[PDB]
């Protein structure tokens, strides 16, 4: 039977960690139909991967693209760096459920302006009707749960409200969500205590779903923050993921030796724990005035009242206005910024941890976004692998494909084997690299030759009509 697609002459890195091998890949009906010698096998479409690596499409485990499938459907920032699947709904904020009227959170800005969906069924229904460019898996945000269940999201939950959040989570999981996420460093999630988080974790654990977490603090209290989420995992048995693990500010550089040691103690005990990072020593999120005098070079990524300030340093803005930085930060609100506060050598060491995946944490609606939006995966392949030799290409690809599939429960994805979905990326190992910079954060990567999502090409030429992405219902 004729193949729908075939990629020949290249070297296959299947995601299992096994050594790259010279073989061709055949696709039919959206799945990998065969692997081996296909030179003379007829196919509707064919790519010459000579001198290239053929690997499973990359899985971005830390996306905030929840509302982009409707707002900016091209998702070019993902496809251009080899991403074929994204896990959205991170750091406590998700597309659904919708908050109670009048309930809001600054962190919701990490998603966009599109009105949130009533519930996961509605969100997934919207995605089925308007298929995404790439595959989409979704987490339900703890912030959403609180904002949807509590008349006063700043208080302690009543027994009924706690049960309401658990029931909302249960419904989301039954609908296909892969778990729930927390944003303990943000309001209103920060108000939550152990009992509240454990309750949700029990619901997730019972269904073998995840608890991903943007921990309480990633600076002076980073060790306590990691211990807090590990305690929840050890007590409930809920699989856990520590989002964009890092140590902010010089006095905290190196503390990942302690946090990773704690993570290791937890996984040795049987708790499923993983983590992820983006390959940059600067973070990016909402502008926090309390950091005005603790971190230098705070650079604005967006500002509703002062859009002219995107790309500018808080200190320069303050000096120009004749006020202090904290005051300037308050006048810029609501806004976002980049915080250059990590040690690149530490980011690299964290990535080397056996359970570390890659999460771009791109913020698609920012006027002047952090470059991780467009160059995370290719920066790992070019800077961390080819340049720094932190691990082999085979090992790195595994971190971007098979490991995420294992952690998030994606059957028939993340590996190049017959029968699995044909999410594939073809790239030149010697040239693959990010081009997005701090000044020009939207420059596309180089070295990515082609990308297939469920057997259909999305890069370099995206589909004219319906897109090939699927909602990955757990
Ligand atoms: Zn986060």
């Amino acid at each position: 039977e004729k193949l729908d697609f075939k990629i020949t002459g290249g070297w296959i890195i299947d995601g299992t960690g096994a050594p790259r091998r010279r073989a061709d890949l055949g696709v039919r009906d959206g799945r990998i139909a065969a692997i081996g010698e296909l030179g003379a096998h007829p196919a509707r479409h064919a790519w010459d991967a000579s001198g290239k690596i053929v690997a499973p499409g990359f899985i971005d485990v830390h996306g905030h693209d929840d509302l982009m499938f409707v707002e900016k459907p091209d998702l070019r920032w993902k496809t251009s760096q080899g991403i074929t699947t994204v896990v959205v709904g991170n750091c406590g904020v998700s597309a659904a459920p919708a908050p109670l009227p009048g309930n809001t959170a600054a962190a919701l800005a990490l998603l966009g302006e599109t009105p949130l969906f009533a519930d996961v069924p509605a969100y997934f229904a919207a995605l089925d009707a308007q298929r995404p460019m790439i595959n989409v898996a979704a987490l339900v945000g703890h912030a959403n749960l609180r904002l949807a269940a509590m008349r006063d999201p700043q208080a302690a939950p009543t027994a009924a409200e706690q049960q309401a959040m658990q029931d909302m989570l249960q419904a989301a999981l039954e609908a296909g969500a892969v778990g729930f996420s927390t944003g303990l460093a943000y309001q209103p999630g920060a108000v939550a205590q152990a009992a509240e988080l454990e309750g949700l974790a029990r619901v997730a654990a019972e269904r073998r779903r995840l608890h991903t977490s943007h921990i309480r603090n990633e600076a002076d209290g980073v060790e306590a923050a990691v211990e807090e989420v590990l305690a929840i995992g050890r007590g409930t048995g809920c699989a856990t993921v520590v989002s964009h693990h890092k140590c902010m500010m010089p006095q905290n550089w190196g503390r990942s030796r302690a946090t990773l040691a704690n993570i290791d103690r937890a996984r040795e005990q049987g708790v499923e724990v993983a983590l992820d990072i983006y390959p940059y020593p600067g973070s990016s999120t909402i502008l926090i005035p309390e950091r005005a005098e603790t971190i230098d070079d705070i650079r604005i990524t967006w500002s509703t009242p002062h859009p002219e300030c995107s790309g500018e340093y808080l200190a320069d803005i303050a000096a120009r206005w004749g006020c202090d930085k904290t005051t300037a930060a308050r006048r810029l609100a609501p806004a976002g910024a980049i915080y250059f506060a990590m040690d690149e050598d530490e980011v690299k060491r964290i990535f080397q941890h056996p359970c570390c995946m890659v999460g771009s944490d791109g913020l698609p609606n920012d006027a002047r976004p952090h470059p991780r939006l467009w160059g995370s995966f290719t920066r790992v392949l070019g800077r961390y692998v080819r340049e720094a030799r932190l691990m082999t290409l085979e090992q790195a690809v595994a971190r971007m494909t098979a490991l995420p599939a294992r952690v998030f429960g994606f059957a028939e994805r993340g590996v190049l084997q017959p029968g699995a979905w044909a999410d594939v990326v073809v790239f030149d190992p010697d040239t693959v690299a990010d081009r997005a910079t701090w000044d020009e954060p939207t420059l596309a990567s180089v070295g990515i030759a082609g990308v297939l999502v469920n057997g259909a090409e999305v890069f370099p030429q995206p589909p004219a009509d319906g897109r090939p992405g699927q909602v990955l219902r757990a």
